[PDB]
């Protein structure tokens, strides 16, 4: 299934779904599932540059995106322009991990040079409902 997130791409994503956590309101999510955000995008621009800022902070699993890759390229491919296909994504081998965790914050967001390619917030979130 996926969530009501806030996505932002140009407007041609191909899919954006999280294996529980809930978009929109305080991503609340789930103990005992692969929690796995997604959101594929198609390179509709013009820019062999591409950027990034994602940044998900988990239960044992602080995903994080300080200025990694050299143009989020470390993920997909660099150039994106409108001649491209994505399919990024950001799963998380879920244990138990237990109610609630120490503290969530899930954003993104992908920018080539003409206008962010990609985005998705859940502003903040805690896990047990």
């Amino acid at each position: 299934d996926q969530v009501d997130v806030k996505d932002c791409a140009n407007n041609e994503i191909k899919k954006v779904m999280v294996d529980g956590c809930h978009g929109s309101d305080p991503c609340i999510i789930h103990r005992g599932k692969p929690f796995t955000l997604e959101a594929l995008f198609d390179a509709n621009q013009n820019t062999k540059t591409a950027k990034i800022e994602i940044k998900a902070s988990l239960d044992g699993l602080e995903i994080d995106v300080p200025g990694i890759d050299t143009n989020a390229c470390h993920f997909v491919k660099c150039p994106l322009v409108k001649g491209q296909q994505y399919d990024i994504k950001y799963t998380w081998n879920v244990p138990k991990i237990a109610p609630k965790s120490e503290n969530v914050v899930v954003t993104v967001k992908l920018i080539g040079d003409n206008g962010v390619l990609a985005c998705a917030i859940a502003t903040h979130g805690k896990i047990r409902d």
